[PDB]
This record gives C-alpha cells, sequence and structure tokens, in this order.
C-alpha cells in the first residue's frame, strides 16, 4: 500500500477543434482508478487540463499527491502562469478573460485541497502509466460521446 496518491494523465485531439479525449490513472487507497472519455468538439490543451481535473476530483479526503504528466500546457500553466493570473483576476493583459478559464479554475479548487508534487517527463520517457494513458486517450478520441461545454472558439 503506497502512502502517496499516484497519478498520471494524458490528453489527445484529432483538431483544433475536433474529436479529443483523455486518460488518467489514479492509484489511491488500494485501487487502480482508469478513467477516460472522448468529447466531439474539443482541443488537445482542454483534454490535457480535463485529465488532471477528473483525477483529482475523485478524491474525497486531504491527501498528498504526485501527479506524473508530459502536457507542456499544464506546465506551463503551473510553472508561470497561475500565480499571476490568479493576482490579475483571470485576466490577460489585454484585460479578456484567460483561455480555458473554466478549466483552470477547475483544476485550481481541486489542486488547493491537496500536497501536490508534480513530475514533468519527457513524453518519450514517462513510465508505463503514461504510455497507458495516451492509448486511453487516443480511443477515446475516436469515439466521443461527451460535449465539451466550456469550448468556445473566443475568449
Amino acid at each position: 500500500m503506497l502512502k502517496q496518491v499516484e497519478i498520471f494523465t494524458d490528453g489527445s485531439c484529432l483538431g483544433n477543434p475536433g474529436p479529443g479525449g483523455y486518460g488518467a490513472i489514479l492509484r489511491y487507497r488500494g485501487r487502480e482508478k482508469t478513467f477516460s472519455a472522448g468529447y466531439t468538439r474539443t482541443t488537445n490543451n482542454r483534454m490535457e487540463l480535463m485529465a488532471a481535473i477528473v483525477a483529482l476530483e475523485a478524491l474525497k479526503e486531504h491527501c498528498e499527491v504526485i501527479l506524473s504528466t508530459d502536457s507542456q500546457y499544464v506546465r506551463q500553466g503551473i510553472t508561470q502562469w497561475i500565480h499571476n493570473w490568479k493576482k490579475r483576476g483571470w485576466k490577460t493583459a489585454d484585460g479578456k478573460p484567460v483561455k480555458n478559464v473554466d478549466l483552470w479554475q477547475r483544476l485550481d479548487a481541486a489542486l488547493g485541497q491537496h500536497q501536490i508534487k508534480w513530475e514533468w517527463v519527457k513524453g518519450h520517457a514517462g513510465h508505463p502509466e503514461n504510455e497507458r494513458c495516451d492509448e486511453l486517450a487516443r480511443a477515446a478520441a475516436m469515439n466521443p460521446t461527451l460535449e465539451d461545454t466550456g469550448y468556445q472558439v473566443e475568449v
């Protein structure tokens, strides 16, 4: 039995916008939960954020987590953008709402309930769990059943 919650995420998209999906592996308590869904019209970036959101949202109590992903978008957001978005009220320099603000605020809310360690893998050298995510994400995008409600061509 693992003392740290382990999460692995990936997201994929066939277009911009296009049908996309995500895959996430969660090792919580003594179980390994797997999440995956396809969305009819979304983006890669939104799928990459959705992966992390659904895994964290499954945690019912304060945990110590290690999240592993090769997503550059999550990484940049977490390491360069988030901190400043929050002080600016979630707006860009030109004064409009940040892109995918719906998902970033949703992710922010989840993050805030836990102690998180981020492990940025290289696409070609992730663990077996990341490769599995990629494959589920890819499969899900070939058979989308959900609608990505916050997706705008816009804002």
